[PDB]
């Protein structure tokens, strides 16, 4: 579980969205595996603006935050699962590390900010949706 909350939007794994968040959407697309929703409350959350390739990601199935070297947002081959069929995920960030399906939502932060959210996972690997390139975030 996990949302990221600037301004007056709420960032969310697509897949996770409540009928709340449908009911206010503001922006969704699939094959990102993002979602986001309008808000009432002010978000103090700082978007990161940069090409970092380190950061600093949340684990709930081990309760540890870990320091991982991660790629640069591609689209990546990602295997069937109960909300997807089998398909290629646009701006997914690799690193070796844990995850499981429910740390989908855990934030990736570097020295800037909030790079993106948990989306992936499976052999030791875990993939992470990158929210940097949404300008109007902070607009
Ligand atoms: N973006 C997606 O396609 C999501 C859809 C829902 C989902 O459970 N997964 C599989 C998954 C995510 C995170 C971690 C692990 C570990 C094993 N499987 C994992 C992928
Ligand atoms: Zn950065």
């Amino acid at each position: 579980s996990g949302a990221i909350y600037v301004g007056n939007y709420r960032v969310v794994n697509r897949h996770l969205a409540t009928h709340n968040d449908w009911a206010n959407l503001v922006w969704e697309d699939s094959s990102r595996d993002l979602l986001v929703s309008s808000t009432t409350a002010q978000g103090c959350d700082t978007i990161a603006r940069c090409d970092c390739q380190t950061g600093v990601y949340y684990c709930s199935s081990r309760r540890k935050h870990y320091p991982v070297s991660f790629s640069k947002p591609s689209l990546i081959f990602v295997e069937a699962s109960e909300y997807y069929p089998a398909r290629y995920q646009s701006h997914l960030m690799l690193a070796v590390g844990h995850s499981e399906p429910g740390d989908c939502g855990g934030i990736l932060r570097c020295q800037h900010g909030v790079v993106g959210i948990v989306s992936t996972g499976g052999n030791g690997l875990v993939g992470f949706a990158d929210v940097r390139d949404l300008l109007w975030l902070d607009e």
